[PDB]
């Protein structure tokens, strides 16, 4: 799954946030439903639909200790 970069509600294909993803990107639906904790940095959101996200890994970010924290859908185990 494609790794998208997140910043202030918007999504980008690069980690520097210079190339915006198309406004109809499927992940915007996922973002309407999923809250991204504000303390995380280096947030990666997978390009998939909200339906697909329900049972899968949705996003990953780095906490203040530089450790990666994974976040899964409501119907994931």
């Amino acid at each position: 799954m494609r790794a998208l970069f997140y910043k202030d509600g918007k999504l980008f294909t690069d980690n520097n946030f210079l190339n915006p993803v198309s406004d109809d990107n499927p992940a915007y639906e996922v973002l309407q439903h999923v809250k991204i904790p504000t303390h995380l940095t280096d947030v990666v959101v997978y390009e998939q639909t909200w339906e697909e996200a329900l049972t899968r890994l949705i996003f990953v970010g780095s906490d203040s200790k530089g450790r990666r924290q994974y976040f899964y859908g409501k119907m994931h185990v």
